[PDB]
This record gives C-alpha cells, sequence and structure tokens, in this order.
C-alpha cells in the first residue's frame, strides 16, 4: 500500500490501466493512418499531418493517465500494444470513419470508467476524465462526424478529386 | 510495383521494417524507464525526463524511417510492439545499463542493415544510415556509458544519495 | 598529370563528364517543358515556374560536378547538349511523367558512377555524390511521383479543369 | 493560326528561334571559358565569376526571348545547342579576344533581324530588339574591347602577372 | 574491452592513433613555416597568419580524431612528435609547395584509413572520415594547388615582389 | 649577425629556445591530461576543458616566446616534442599534483633564464618574462595548490564522489 493511497480502489486501477493501454493503441492506429496517407501512391499530406497530431494527441493523452495513475497512488502496468486490424485504409472516408468508431470505442470506455469511478465513491477521478477528456472526446468525435458529412457530400471515395480537395480546403 | 522504386531491394525493405519496430520497442522500453521513475517510491524528475526525451528521438526515429521508406518505393508493414522484459527497472544504474545495452542492440542492428545496403549496392540507404543515425547511437552510447561510469563512482545503487545528487547535477 | 590529382581514376573522370552532360540535358528538357507550358494555348504558369526551377537545381547540379571535377585534378570535356526527343509534351500529367522518367535514368546514372567510385576505392566522390545527390534525386522522384498521383486521381488529362486545379492549388 | 498573332511574319519567328538558340550558344561558350579560367593551372577566379555572370546574361537574352515569341503568337523549336569550337581559352586576353568577337557577331545577328522586323513591318519586334538588346550588346563590346585594352596594355599574354592584377583589380 | 566499443577493430584503433600523429606533425609543420615567415629576414605576416591558421585547424583535426577515438570505445596512445624536417624554408613558393606535399600525404593516409575501414565493415569511421576530413583536405589541396600556380605565374621565387604583392592581394 | 640584433646575447637565444621547447612540451602534457579526462572510463568533462585550456595557455606561451625571439633578432630552432612520460594520469589528484610540478619546474627554468638575462645585462627580456610569465606561473601555481589542497579536504582519490562534485561546482 502506498503512503499516497487514499480512496483508490484496485478496480479503478485496473481500469486506468486498460485505458492507458487503449490510448496507446488508438495512437498507433493513428501513426498507422498517417503513414498510410503517406504512401506514393496515396499522396495525402494533409491528413498524414492530421493523424499524426492525432496520435500525439492520444499519446498525450496516456500520458496524462499514466501521470494521474502515479498521483493516486496506483501502480502502473503496460502490455503489449496491439497492431491496427488493418494495414491499408482504402481511403480517406474509410480512415475518417474508422477514426469516428475509435473514438465512439474510447468515448465508452471512458463513460464506463466514470460510471466506475461514481460506484466507487470517488469524485477526484471522476471530475478529472470530466474536464479533461469527456468533452475533448465530445469535439473529437463531433469534428470527426463533420469530415465524414463533408466527405460524403463531395463524392468521396468515388471521386478521388474531392479527397483532394478535402485535403486542400478542410486540411490544409 | 512503385513508380518510383529504383535499387531497392525486398531484403532492404524487409530489413527497414524490422529497424522500425526496434525503434518502436526502444521507444516503449524508453517510456516505460520514465514512467517508471515517476512512481512515488523511486521519485526522480530528471531521469523521466531524460527518458521521456529519448522516447521522443527513438519516436522520430522510426518516423524517419517509415518516411524513408515510403520515399524508397517499399511498403511499411507495422507488427506488435512488444513490452519491455521488466516493469520495475530497479534503480538508476540498472536502468542506465539496460539502455546502453538496447543502444548497443539498435547500434549491432543498424550495422547490419548498412552491411547488407552495401551488400544491395545501395549508396542511399547506406549514407542515410551513416550520417541520420550511426554518429548519433555512437553520440547516444558514449553518454550512456559516461554516465554509468559516473553513477558507479559516485556509490550507487547502494547510496541512494548518489543518484540524487546525480539526478540533480548531472541530469538537472 | 595534375600536381592536386590524388586517388582518381581516369574512368572516374568519363564519368563525371558524361553525368555533367547528362544533367545539361536534363536542364534543357526541363527549360523546353517551361517554355511549352508558357505558349497561349497551354497557358499554364506555376508549371512553367516549377520547370524553370527544376532546370535552374539541374545547372546547378552541373555547376556543383564540374567544380568537383576540377577540385579532384580531372579535366573537363564538354559535348553537345542534345535537345530533347518531344517539342510538344501533350499535357500536364504528360511532362510529369517524363520528368519521373528522366528523373529515374539520372539516379540510375548517378548509382552506376557511385558504384564505379566505390570499385575504384574512392571514398570522396562516393560521399560526394551520396550527400549532394542521391537524397536529392530520391526527394525529386518521390516529389514527381506524389504529383503525377495527384493528377490522376483529379481526371487528367481528359480533364482540363484538373490541371488548372492543379496549377493553382499545387503549383501555386 | 494563334489567336494572339497578329502582324507577325513566320520569317520573323524563324529568326528569333535562330537568335534564342544563337544565345544558348553564347551562354554555353560563356560557361565553358567560366569552367576553363577554373582549371588548377589557370586560378582565374574573378574571370570565372564574370564569365559565369555573361552566361547569366545570355541566359536572361533567351529567356525573355523565348517570352517575346510566346507573346507574339509564334510557335518556339529548340534545336541543338552546339560545343564551343574551343576547349583551351589559351591565356586570359585570347578569350577576351573570343567574348569580343561572339558579341559582335550576336550584334550583327540582331541588326539583320530589326533589319528583317523593318521590311516587315513590325515596329514591336523591332523596339523591343533596340530597348532590350541593342544598348546592352553595344556597351558588352565596349567593356569588351576596354578589358582587351587594359590586357594589352599590361603585358598579357607574355606576363602572367599581368594577367593576375587585371583578374585582382579589375575584375575583382 | 570497454563498454561502449561495438565493431571496433584494434587495426582501426592504431590506424586511428598513427592519424592523430600524423595530424599532430602537420601542425607542428605548419607552426614552423608560419614562424620561419615571421622571421625579420623573411617579413611576410599574411603567410604567417596563414599558416597558424592551418596550424590552427590540424589541431581541430587532431583533437576531432581523439574524441572520435574515445567514442568507439578506442584507447588512445600518443607518440612523439617529430620536428619538421626543414628549418629554413626557402621563400613562399617552397613552403607552399612542402604543404601541398604534406597535404597529399595526409589524404593518401586518410585514404588508406577509409579502405581498411571499409574493410572492417565500419560504416560510422568511413563516413566520418568522408564527411569530416576528406571533402576538407580536397579544398585544401585545391587552394594550395591555385597558390602554387599563382606563385609560378608571377615570377617567385625569383622576385620578391611578386612574393609581396601575393602577400599583399591574395593572403591579405 | 641581424640587423636588429642589439645587447642579445647568444645564450639568451638558446635559453629562449629551451624554454620554446618547454612550453610545447607542457602544452603537449596538458592535451594529454585533458583527452585523459576524456575517456569513457574516467568521464570527467569540466577536467577535460581546463586541462584544454591550459594546454592552450602554453601554446600562447610558446607564440609569444617565438615572436619575442624573431624580435630580438636572434633565431629560432626547433626541436622534438617530447611525450608525456605517462599515459594514464590515475586520477584528478594525481594529474593536479603532476600539473602542479610541471607548473614549478616551468618556473624554475624561468627564474634562471631571467638570471641569465640580469647576468647579460637585458632588461628587456628580464622585464618582458617579469610581466609576461613570472605573475601568470606564480597564480598558476597557488591555483593548482589550492585545488589540490581541496581534493584532499574532500577524500580524492579514494572517494570518486570527491572527485565528482570537485568536476561540478569546482570546475564548472
Ligand atoms: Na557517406
Ligand atoms: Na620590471
Ligand atoms: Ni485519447
Ligand atoms: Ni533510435
Ligand atoms: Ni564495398
Ligand atoms: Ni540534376
Ligand atoms: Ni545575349
Ligand atoms: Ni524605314
Ligand atoms: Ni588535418
Ligand atoms: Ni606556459
Amino acid at each position: 500500500t502506498s503512503q499516497v493511497r487514499q480512496n483508490y480502489h484496485q478496480d479503478s486501477e485496473a481500469a486506468i490501466n486498460r485505458q492507458i493501454n487503449l490510448e496507446l493503441y488508438a495512437s498507433y492506429v493513428y501513426l498507422s493512418m498517417s503513414y498510410y496517407f503517406d504512401r506514393d501512391d496515396v499522396a495525402l499530406k494533409n491528413f498524414a499531418k492530421y493523424f499524426l497530431h492525432q496520435s500525439h494527441e492520444e499519446r498525450e493523452h496516456a500520458e496524462k493517465l499514466m501521470k494521474l495513475q502515479n498521483q493516486r497512488g496506483g501502480r502502473i502496468f503496460l502490455q503489449d500494444i496491439q497492431k491496427p486490424d488493418e494495414d491499408d485504409w482504402e481511403s480517406g472516408l474509410n480512415a475518417m470513419e474508422a477514426a469516428l468508431h475509435l473514438e465512439k470505442n474510447v468515448n465508452q470506455s471512458l463513460l464506463e470508467l466514470h460510471k466506475l469511478a461514481h460506484d466507487k465513491n470517488d469524485p477526484h477521478l471522476a471530475d478529472f476524465i470530466e474536464t479533461h477528456y469527456l468533452n475533448e472526446q465530445v469535439k473529437a468525435i463531433k469534428e470527426l462526424g463533420d469530415h465524414v458529412t463533408n466527405l460524403r457530400k463531395m463524392g468521396a471515395p468515388e471521386s478521388g478529386l474531392a479527397e483532394y480537395l478535402f485535403d486542400k480546403h478542410t486540411l490544409g
């Protein structure tokens, strides 16, 4: 038992570790998307920059979660970061939809973790997840939905010119 | 066959992918060290910052390798980033020695890759590894050896005061 | 025999002269493309500026090669700069593909020259070609491949509007 | 027939193309002189810089002529740029006299072209050649004559010290 | 065996030590030339400054070589710095020719060392010598050859006025 | 006999040459110490910087002595710079004591040279040695004695932590 541990259950520690691993997996998937849009036959630099920024944001998420785990007295247990389920993300709209699904899964996991923290009578972790992630994930999901809608309203993926214009005007 | 592929063997592509995975593993190990020195019972902030910077440098290494793979016409195939073989790095000198061993392994892998590139008559990748990694890895190994020597000449790990002074004066 | 000649074979001198002539031919082809996109019935100013910049870069390449020839004690022997095999480059995508083929030919010639220099035990010229041209040609080939991919993903050459948009957004 | 062609004869177009080729040949000869004065056994850097600047000026001349050809509705037809008739320009005074002869030949060609334009009732091309080249060629010929006179009044080519002093004080 | 030694043969270490001693000898010869041109009966200050700068450059060469030896795990073994074979360097052209011969000998030694490093499969030391010395020695040899040519084209050593003018205009 | 020689004995010239050789030997020993503290198993950067600065100061001493020799009409005769009697300076306190002994020997040589100059009725060289070296050597000996005392009052060489603290706080 750590000297700084106070009102911190072991289930919350396991959930924090699992969310750390989930954020690592999300950053891995975002990096995979970024360097898939870096290929010569794809040639979409703005999508690559955006997905690299998203991977860095998920890295910051994981770092903040590990710092919070070290603060609450819990111990960190890292696991194997699984590779993305895909290596060729087809087009831009497919990558945006996959990122939207990943963000929704991360949001569901964060909501389950906050429900657990509320059941554990842990207001600190509750408000931490509320102010540091919930609104962030909501904004990210809204932005990805807007991007998917704009890509569908232009002819993608059937129109590569539409994806080029979305790379230039929107993500540029 | 890519339209930009020219004097680029498939063995070189596989070696580039394996080196990308190795750099990812090195960054993972460095992040594990950094957040192991972030624990409350450890309390060494400068070691954490240094290992986080090393993890970011290995991330930049992997990104540059993936960019070079995309330039030479080869395709990227990511794998599962294995977790570090340890979760408790004992003390500071043990972590420095483990980082030294990891750097020496990465240097051996880079030397084997350069030998392969020379056997494939690929001067571009050869000089790329020469100017972008070889001297960098040599400097890193020399710095880690100096750190290990200074830690051994102060009483570490038997003297926690020595590790504190090395964290304050050297890595501070 | 020059007083400054040292570890410099005559075959390397002939190869340097041939590469100088090749760079001159490449600059001539780039200037031809630039002023073909300057015609009234073509009207693509950004393509003209880009090809003029590429011609100036090949001119700098030839000047650096002649300076290196004067440094290594060898003598320069200039030949007739052949005219481009075409006077009407059809459209923009055709010109980009021709520039890609020319860059790949120049890269193959540089790789053969570096192989010869390695067989002549000339590390100076080897590293010179490695650091001053190899990565440059790789970047140029990658950029031309990205341009060709973007032109093919927009409707060119069947869509002149696509070529206009590529001239405005990309090369503008 | 171009939509912008107006009062522009085909003979004027052929003369413009021939003058473009002549300016290209002049730039080639100037570059040959510049890199002949770059040799180790010659060692005259200021002469090399001056001849390189003259080659760049002839390149600008050719570019302006091609732009004027594209403006007047005519089409450009490039030919093979012949190599200079010499590869060893003896000394500095010989190179200056050869440059003077080349400038006088270019001036004669420009005067013949202006006479043709006047016979074709083309005042635009006439005044263009008058204001953009005639006075320029006159100034260049006067400067080359002054340089030849100063080189002859110092002992060149029989005095290499005279050529060194002309490189240092005059062209420096 | 050092903890940082990796892919570093003992023959390469001996060659590095011998090259360190050679650079020390070159710096000694350059200092001897500099302070020979400092004598009252000689009175050539610019030659003294130039040779002192060359001696300092050879000192920096030796320091960089010793730093590289300390980096690659090898141990440094210094020897006796031999005095220059001459104490009166006759004139300026003789000193320039002696410096040219010394630079050519150092270049031959560096080329032999790079050949040895390539035979030892050491790309790090190979590229180090390539980028940090080879082009530097080539530029130095070219500059010394140009200086010798200019001194021979002015009347030196039979004309002390020529040496004075070379000291004032060139090396001044 | 030089035209500028006046009240300058040949014994004073020989003593000046011997002192030049002694300063060269001192600079060599200081450089050896500096690059001995540069080794990986030593790892003391501040000691290396201090000894390199001392070597540069002895180099300036030798240069000033050679300039004074050229001023007084005497001729310079350089000899072989002997290597240091040691290649492994044990620890920091041993190197400081060796530097102190070398400084005391140089001071004794300078005092003997000043006594000779006074016996030769040479006030110029006397006051030159007085104002340009005597107080400098006294300050250097006092500083080295203070360093040795501080190293002995901390536990060196039996305490490597003491040497590390002296490198950080004092020489840092
Ligand atoms: Na190289
Ligand atoms: Na006095
Ligand atoms: Ni996240
Ligand atoms: Ni790395
Ligand atoms: Ni080889
Ligand atoms: Ni080129
Ligand atoms: Ni012209
Ligand atoms: Ni008329
Ligand atoms: Ni050197
Ligand atoms: Ni001294």
